[PDB]
């Protein structure tokens, strides 16, 4: 044993192994992560994810693999001259005979390897994978074999060659020797220069010994990579005994007999031996099967004598006809054997030179290695270990030598075809089931025959726990895929087929082979059902089942079901017995039915495991057999299930779930029963439990959160159930992750945004390809995308228990992690290790509703509105969330938030200061006020809107908190009392700071910096406190002056009302006395017989009134609204009067004469309304062009005259009170002469109290309550008018019971919605004129509106008559509407003019104000007929490329992108089944996207489908491009870094993108006033509305995704071309700037679109980190103390005061945003199409908290692609991991991990951490005396602001 060699065969793995000797082998090793492979678009992160999908793309698309050589494929095949000849030189005609042995490898198109650039290892293997990963495509998917056992072998050989080429050992090499010499000389130069790294001090640089050590470096990663291509049923290692072998060793993995794939080690230990030697068997081997084979196979037997019938053709002739018609001359082909058999033994000949030591007619090349077979082999001993004899398979073809003789004997003797297609529909589920299911393939040709029903036949001869354990790895488990995912059941483990190591087993009578035609197969195999059946039916019944077969059934379906996937090979399990039966069954299929195996190059089987999915396919005998075996046969309860076409895996998580379900039911049947109150769980709080009912409860928590030992129920191995639907649900989103990621799929409908795919494959119509990948995708785009939702679907119903708690519903609770094992000893190990937070689906510790109904008690209405979460809990200590901890004395009472522990510390103060607590007081008072005030705002209107649909959530989360929350106000106030009471001290000295400024004074100053942070971009613009006109809004929002903003909450606290009340309600009274109005002869009013306004009624037409803007003479400067013409035309009635100036005919009588005048004027003007809209001669009445008789609105009445009495009725009001601007007759004079004339002395009376003084104030506030004597007229006349037209049929109503509607206070908005309405109403006239002209002119002959060229297809008066006039309808329009929404928006400010209009009137819906009153000079020249330009302009739109004459700039363009927006929560969908109530926030990016373009186009394609997606497509990728282009300018040339700013850029960029691809699928969250309209029109468009919104939906995703344009480049996919289009726009960037094109942006390949709320919060991360770290940085630089004193340094105390007000005042509004981004994503994660709040889903997100999301996503760097954030030092402190290690005290380190220090988030929004505890007391001071400052200036712009009683 002393004489010991190193071989590597078994012993060496541990003393042998020198290569890990030195630490350069770790470094060595290659692993290639480096991002932006090149420029061609590869990228580190995708190749890091998965190693087996390695593309071209890592280098130029589409132009690498090996051996260039050009041959063309469809003239010629094996036509090369290469070698070497001597007789005919020019050229090598045939001189040597090749085999196809190297030749059939991937070596046909595009070995271009010769770039630059390669420097290290991560690039160097990028080639070595490539090749690899080809090699093994081309060797596996179109392999002529019969997928026999050599699949194995052939990429052994293959990797040989390749470890070959590599020690560049080969010896027939071709264009390859180029850079292998290159490899050898400047792979050297290039990895030589790291001399320090590197230990090669002997001389020279030991080139080979050095790459020796980097290929045994990675050994591993080359193989996995050369194996990733092939499939699971490889079944590596020949030697295929049972459990042992001839070489038996120990114990280490499952290499018996797979397991090589995922081993990630070496299995073949072959290849370490001397490779010079190694290479003998490529030569022998490849021969010796190729004839083994040929001798064998095409042995057809003697089938062919043509004996029943003469036939012209045999199939195979070898000796019947051509052996008898001659001798030789068709079978004598065998002659190439003294190289095989006759051409055979010139391999070992080489006896002839006895003892032969020193070779001296060969190289020297250190053969030292190779000297051992020079006695080895000739003349020495052979006694070595079994790798020389009985390991080899030597004699394996029925041998019978008798070269050894033993007289003993002491043993005992040992004892072409049909392929059709089916379309069976799956039912898996028991609900609507609203789609449907399919499958393919069947065969009729593999099965038995006819004459079914053969039955009889007998007598032909405990795993009961659920292997939930890693992979197989020494006898049982799973898959190394599948390790610890699903689970293995035990009938699955214990069921009769997998038990037996060979099919040749399954009967005791018999025991040889039997299984040599189709039907001696299929007889086997029924044998096997049959005694699976009895196994069954010994096993279940009768003890689990009440005498029916419901139990029994679904065991037979499952155990049905998992024969067809054992048989086919695609079995996620496995035992000692499995992978030697799938062997010998392989082995079966390839030996028989091997024929059918042809189509390896394309009815026949494409391959071997296509051929055993149809014999399967043919189940229904094995199906039958199975159901006949046990007892359930005939004539008792009589289809075959399609549970088998369902995955295993989710049959196993079928199962499985079955089976908690059922324990669940047994262990909450006696708690429903125990823990009613008295009978039902809701009743008395006393005596709840009837004794002790809490004992069930403490079981069923026991059952749910024990370790499997502790009280659970069978299942699971040690984990809970928490754990093991957490292990489900990660494995099932990695199969839907991958069925998105798949290219090939069968005929579905996508309708998900988190979708891609380009061809899906299939033979019949609307079906699945029945893969698992298939089936996957089906799952997807019906929901199902969870296994919540999947296993709700499924599962029949009570079965879960007697409490019904759905699946789709979670339930959080708290618990204790198990007590077997404490994490890193007791006592101290951390707080959270006691106490962790669990959210599973109904596996909670209560039976669903009874979490409070057991542990006896009842909720309380106080715990009821935090199980309902409508109101969430954010504060803690006393709050506007309930609980409260005092104490009412001096110190002190905190408003502590959720989560966040108040830090009290008061050493980070100075003295003669506040002190640290109060500061900290300070912070959360202002933080609560922000808080408060904005959740005031929200919960304030929404009132649950009833009815439909205690009162609702009024009485409860309602009228609770407000009382709670006027509760926390006053705690706050009351401490806020105290904290102003420290001025005792400071006050004097620092006067007048007040030490600090009060409540009230610092409340006004809060709501003031909120209006100038939003409207004056930063509270440090506070300097330009010129407000114009919106101080009267913002004084009334804040209070005249200071001292009132107590006032501000005590209102906004006071109006928590209209609601609930409720009571009843008082309704409802009677209406006002009295009708009358029966006296139609009202005279004759000198004011107006006819308001003819908008001019005449037919017959006549003329005078039609004009819109009176602003800067009219006759009402001075006029900066208030347009002058309405019914207004100009209003009928006055008697008061007003003309031809004498300004006449005043009621001048001396009193008000009781005009309320007759103003009743029969309304009168009067009403009737008249009524016929102004009959005939359509009102603007507003007028809709479309045919009139109001063609063309009429649904109302009953016409259009137009309610809304127009709203108006007279407010305008009378503001008459009555004095308009903004007065109008024409100068209405004043009845403002001031019945208290002076017609407003003169009443009711007040003449008689002066006092004096002079305090009588000028006691007059002017009397004739507010006068105006409600009208309306009741106006209803009078409104009734009695429609009640004499008795000459159709019909009642006195406008629209029914319907009355006009209330809140007519506001007069100029009125007047704004009137003309709003009027203004939309003729655009929509003017866009059915528009379209009539363009319709027009065009006939059959395909005419274009008569357009000539010209400057190409111009308008020349065809439709530019009908479009002029539009265009100057919204040129004067544009000049009345910009006068007038600056007014609006100044006087009422946060409301735009068109989020005002389009709600109020339909007509607005169609109309974009923003972009058709667009004030850019860019869009008049673009758009000269507004929004419709697309339709009159009709040159045909059409994106140009990158080149050939791009025309960009003289196409149309919008500005450049903002730079410092602000997050905006508007325009957020308003989604249907309502509270639901989204938090999210658009970025600032998305809502700056530029998508222009797009409205003109989808306005025009309104009518005329099938010509609007070109359209579209063409206009989408013009604004692809030019959003590329303008967010690379907004990005890029602000600081010239050449990594940041491009990543950040190109970031950006693919997030637009991802937006963009959003808007079209209709999965945008945001309505705006474009994408709302977009989208309706995108629904209009796809699926013509005549599918549903889901089917609508499905199209559109479809057309966006599949390959829907026909270009003559290739098959490129709008997806495709959109990113294309990006990538010019940033190439026309980067020309422009003269730079280099980025290296990303380059990849042609664009990944999965994560959903879009992610996405944003992604987005919002990153910027929010960078934002804090540039502002922390600048107070740092700043805010820190001088290194030469403060008074005498080079600070002023100012730029610290900046930075402080720009870091608060910046950090302010994130706590809010970051709040509601956490609230949404609590309730949106983990959550399905079926179940979450919104349609689209979400299951790629696995994490419980958006915290550890986000440490999961941001922890790296950023590069560019995918990675689009990350964290440096943020919150906690400047230094990341790692610095204490716990592996010195206490394995191991549990943290896990930090990575990054994200987690301080939620504390750093609140202040309190570290970096900002430095700077806190400093900045807290400096903002108080920005505070004190600021009021100081707010009070004195007010109080300028009154200017007016300062002299003149």
């Amino acid at each position: 044993m002393d004489s010991t060699s190193t071989i590597a065969n078994k012993i060496e793995e541990y003393l042998g192994a020198k290569s890990d000797d030195s630490k350069i082998d770790e470094l060595l090793k290659a692993d290639p992560s480096e991002v932006e492979y090149y420029r061609s678009g590869g990228d580190g992160d995708y190749l890091k994810n998965n190693i087996c999908k390695i593309t071209v793309n890592h280098s130029d698309s589409g132009k690498y693999d090996p051996c260039e050589k050009k041959l063309p494929p469809y003239d010629d095949n094996d036509q090369w001259k290469c070698q070497q000849n001597s007789s005919d030189g020019s050229g090598k005609p045939e001189n040597i005979c090749v085999p196809p042995r190297r030749e059939r490898l991937c070596t046909y198109n595009l070995e271009n390897l010769k770039f630059d650039k390669i420097r290290d290892n991560n690039a160097f293997l990028a080639d070595v994978l490539l090749t690899a990963r080809n090699e093994g495509e081309k060797i596996v998917q179109n392999h002529p074999d019969t997928n026999s056992s050599n699949v194995c072998n052939a990429l052994e050989r293959s990797f040989a060659d390749l470890a070959d080429i590599i020690r560049g050992t080969d010896q027939w090499k071709g264009t390859n020797s180029n850079l292998e010499k290159n490899l050898k000389q400047m792979f050297a130069k290039i990895r030589e220069n790291d001399k320090v790294l590197q230990d090669k001090y002997p001389k020279d640089q030991k080139y080979t010994k050095l790459r020796e050590a980097w290929w045994n470096a990675n050994r591993q990663k080359v193989w996995e990579v050369i194996t990733c291509g092939a499939r699971s049923n490889d079944l590596l290692i020949k030697r295929g005994w049972r459990t042992s072998g001839k070489s038996d060793r120990k114990k280490n993995f499952e290499l018996c007999r797979k397991c090589g794939h995922y081993e990630k080690e070496v299995p073949t230990k072959l290849d370490y031996v001397p490779q010079f030697l190694r290479w003998l068997t490529e030569w022998i081997e490849d021969f010796y099967r190729e004839k083994q084979n040929l001798i064998d196979d095409m042995e057809r037997h003697r089938e062919e004598c043509t004996r029943e019938d003469h036939k012209s053709k045999e199939g195979t002739s070898y000796c019947s006809t051509c052996k008898d018609k001659c001798k030789k001359y068709c079978e004598c082909v065998k002659k190439w054997k003294t190289e095989w058999e006759n051409q055979e033994n010139k391999y070992k000949d080489l006896y002839e030179q006895n003892k032969n030591k020193t070779s001296q007619k060969n190289t020297s090349r250190y053969d030292d290695y190779v000297k051992d077979f020079f006695e080895k082999l000739e003349a020495n001993y052979s006694s070595l270990e079994n790798y020389i004899k009985g390991d080899p398979y030597f004699a394996e073809y029925a041998t019978k030598l008798s070269f050894i003789l033993n007289p003993s004997d002491a043993n005992n003797p040992s004892g072409q075809d049909l392929l059709g297609i089916l379309q069976e529909n799956c039912s898996d589920n028991k609900r609507g089931s609203s789609s449907n299911d399919s499958c393919d393939n069947k065969n009729q040709d593999e099965c038995q025959k006819k004459l079914e029903k053969v039955f009889a036949s007998l007598t032909n001869g405990s795993k009961k726990k659920w292997i939930w354990k890693k992979s197989s790895g020494n006898e049982e488990g799973l898959q190394e895929e599948y390790a610890n995912t699903i689970g293995l059941p035990p009938r699955t483990q214990s069921l009769y087929l997998g038990n037996l190591p060979k099919l040749e087993n399954v009967c005791e009578d018999v025991k040889d082979i039997n299984f040599d035609t189709k039907e001696k197969f299929l007889a086997g195999c029924l044998i096997v059902s049959f005694h699976e059946g009895k196994n069954l039916k010994k096993r279940y019944p009768q003890n689990k089942n009440s005498g029916n077969k419901e139990n029994l059934c679904k065991a037979l379906e499952y155990s049905f079901a998992d024969y067809g996937d054992l048989i086919k090979g695609t079995s996620i399990w496995d035992n000692e017995y499995t992978k030697d039966l799938e062997l010998n069954l392989q082995n079966n299929f390839g030996k028989l039915f091997g024929k059918y195996i042809k189509k390896n190059n394309t009815t026949s089987y494409s391959s071997l495991d296509e051929l055993r999915e149809s014999w399967w396919n043919t189940k229904k005998y094995i199906w039958t057999a199975m159901k006949h075996g046990a007892e359930m046969n005939i004539t008792t309860c009589n289809d075959i299930p399609t549970i088998d076409l369902i995955p295993q895996y989710l049959r196993f998580l079928q199962e499985w779930v079955e089976n908690f379900c059922e324990q669940r039911q047994a262990k909450v049947k006696d708690v429903i029963t125990n823990c009613k109150s008295c009978k039902e769980s809701g009743n008395k709080c006393k005596t709840e439990c009837k004794t002790k009912c809490k004992d069930e409860c403490e079981k069923y928590k026991k059952f749910i959160e024990a370790c499997g030992t502790a009280g659970g129920g069978i299942g699971t191995a040690g984990s809970p159930w928490s754990k093991r639907w957490d292990q489900i649900y990660k494995r099932y989103s990695k199969h839907i992750e991958d069925a998105k990621r798949n290219r090939k799929a069968g005929t579905k409908n996508c309708g998900t945004s988190s979708t891609t795919n380009a061809a899906a494959s299939t033979d019949e119509n609307k079906c699945v390809q029945s893969d698992i990948d298939s089936f996957f995708k089906h799952l997807i785009d019906i929901g199902l995308t969870t296994p919540s939702s999947y296993l709700s679907n499924v599962l029949d119903d009570n079965i879960c228990g007697a409490d019904k708690a759905p699946w789709t519903t979670y339930t959080t609770y708290t618990t204790t992690e198990k007590c077997n094992k404490e994490r890193d000893k007791s006592k101290s190990q951390s707080s959270d290790t006691l106490v962790v937070v669990n959210v599973p689906s109904p596996l909670g510790n209560t039976p669903y509703r009874y979490k409070y109904a057991c542990q006896c008690k009842i909720p309380t209405n106080e715990e009821t509105c935090d199980d309902r979460k409508e109101y969430m809990n954010q504060w803690s200590c006393g709050s506007a969330r309930t609980m409260k901890r005092g104490y009412k004395n001096d110190n002190y009472e905190l408003c502590k938030y959720n989560g966040v522990d108040v830090k009290p510390t008061t050493v980070r103060s100075n003295s003669s200061k506040l002190d640290g607590n109060d500061v900290t007081f300070f912070n959360l008072f202002e933080q609560w006020n922000k808080e408060i005030q904005y959740q005031i705002e929200q919960y304030m209107t929404n009132a649950n809107i009833s009815c439909i649909d205690n009162c609702k959530e009024k009485c409860k989360c309602y009228k609770l908190w407000i009382e709670k929350i006027n509760d926390q106000w006053g705690k706050q106030k009351d401490n806020y009392n105290k904290f102003r009471s420290k001025q005792i001290y400071d006050a004097n000295k620092g006067s007048q700071n007040k030490k600090v400024v009060s409540l009230s004074n610092f409340l006004f100053f809060s709501c003031w910096e909120e209006y100038i942070q939003k409207y004056f971009n930063g509270d440090w613009s506070k300097i330009k406190n010129i407000g114009s006109d919106t101080f009267e809004f913002l004084i009334k929002k804040c209070g005249n002056n200071s001292a009132h903003g107590e006032e501000i909450f005590s209102e906004k606290l006071k109006n928590a009302e209209k609601k609930c009340k409720e009571n009843e309600s008082t309704d409802t009274n009677i209406n006002k006395s009295e009708t009358s109005c029966d006296l139609n002869a009202t005279n004759y009013i000198r004011g107006c017989q006819s308001k003819t306004y908008d001019g005449k009624i037919f017959p006549g037409k003329g005078g039609e009134k004009q819109w009176i803007c602003k800067d009219t003479i006759i009402h001075g400067d006029t900066n208030g609204a347009c002058i309405p013409p019914r207004t100009q035309n209003l009928c006055v009635g008697e008061l007003w009067d003309k031809s004498y100036g300004g006449r005043s005919n009621i001048k001396n009588d009193t008000k009781e004469l005009l309320k007759e005048k103003i009743k029969n004027a309304i009168h009067k003007e009403t009737e008249l309304l009524y016929e102004y809209h009959d005939t359509g001669t009102a603007i507003i009445s007028k809709n479309d062009k045919k009139g109001q008789k063609g063309k009429n609105d649904p109302n009953g009445l016409p259009k137009g005259f309610c809304h127009a009495v709203q108006r007279s009725f407010i305008d009378y009001k503001n008459m009555i009170l004095g308009t903004s601007v007065n109008i024409y007759e100068h209405i004043g004079k009845l403002q001031e002469d019945i208290k002076k004339i017609i407003e003169k002395g009443t009711p007040q009376q003449k008689d002066k109290i006092g004096g002079v003084g305090s009588s000028t104030e006691n007059v002017n506030a009397w004739w507010k309550g006068i105006e409600r004597e009208m309306w009741d007229a106006v209803r009078c006349a409104i009734t009695k008018i429609n009640k004499k037209n008795n000459n159709s049929i019909f009642n006195g109503d406008e629209c029914g019971v319907s009355p006009p509607t209330g809140n007519d206070e506001d007069q100029s908005v009125s007047w704004f919605k009137e003309w709003g309405e009027q203004f939309c109403i003729e655009r929509l006239r003017y866009e059915q004129n528009i379209r009539e002209a363009c319709t027009i002119n065009g006939k059959n002959e395909k005419k274009c509106i008569n357009s000539k060229s010209g400057q190409g297809d111009k308008i020349q008066g065809a439709c530019k008559r009908k479009c002029e006039k539009y265009k100057k309808y919204i040129s004067e329009k544009k000049q009345e509407w910009d006068k007038q929404k600056t007014k609006y928006e100044n006087k009422y400010v946060g409301k735009s003019a068109s989020d005002l209009l389009k709600e109020n009137y339909p007509e607005c819906i169609s109309a974009n104000f923003d972009f058709i009153f667009n004030d850019n000079i860019e869009y008049k020249t673009y758009y000269p007929y507004g929004d419709y330009s697309s339709i009159c302009s009709c040159e045909q739109v059409k994106y140009y490329k990158y080149n050939n004459a791009e025309k960009k700039n003289n196409k149309s363009l919008c500005y450049e992108k903002d730079n410092d927006m602000t997050w905006s929560k508007k325009y957020i969908k308003k989604l249907e089944n309502g509270r639901s109530l989204e938090g999210v926030y658009v970025p600032p990016r998305r809502q700056q996207l530029c998508l222009y373009e797009l409205f003109p186009i989808i306005i025009k394609n309104e009518e005329g489908m099938e010509k609007a997606k070109e359209e579209l497509l063409e206009t989408l990728q013009i604004v692809a491009e030019r959003e590329a282009y303008y967010l690379w300018k907004q990005y890029n040339p602000t600081g010239k870094g050449i990594d940041d700013a491009n990543k950040k850029a190109c970031c950006a960029i693919r997030g637009s993108f991802y937006d963009l691809e959003d808007i079209i699928k209709g999965n945008d969250l945001v309505h705006d006033e474009y994408t709302k309209y977009i989208d309706s029109k995108l629904n209009e468009i796809f699926g013509s509305s005549n599918t549903n919104d889901i089917d609508t939906k499905r199209a559109r995703t479809d057309w966006w995704e599949n390959e829907t344009i026909t270009n003559g480049t290739d098959r490129k996919t709008i997806r495709q071309l959109v990113w294309d289009a990006m990538q010019s726009g940033v190439r026309y960037a980067v020309e422009e700037k003269n730079e280099n094109f980025p290296l990303c942006m380059g990849v042609e390949h664009i990944g999965i679109a994560k959903p879009q709320f992610i996405r944003w919060l992604e987005e919002w991360t990153n910027e929010f980190c960078e934002k804090y770290t540039k502002y922390f940085e600048d107070m740092k630089s700043k805010c820190d103390p001088p290194k030469r004193a403060d008074t005498c340094g080079d600070n002023s105390n100012i730029e610290c005061k900046k930075a402080c007000a720009n870091y608060t005042n910046w950090l302010n509004p994130k706590r809010i945003e970051w709040n509601g981004m956490s609230n949404y994503y609590n309730k949106i994660y983990r959550k399905s199409n079926k179940e979450s709040e919104d349609g689209k889903d979400y299951s790629m997100i696995m994490a419980p908290t958006v915290i550890d999301y986000l440490n999961k996503r941001c922890h790296g760097e950023i590069n560019g692609n995918y990675i689009c954030c990350s964290c440096k030092n943020i919150g906690a402190y400047n230094t990341t991991s790692g610095t204490v290690n716990k592996k010195l005290q206490k394995k191991e380190t549990e943290c896990e991990e930090e990575k990054g220090p994200l987690d301080l988030m939620n504390e750093v929004l609140n202040k309190m951490d570290k970096k900002y505890s430095a700077h806190k007391m400093k900045c807290t001071e400096v903002y108080l005396e920005h505070v004190e400052e600021q009021l100081n200036e707010i009070d004195n712009a007010i109080k300028d602001y009154k200017l007016y009683p300062l002299d003149r």
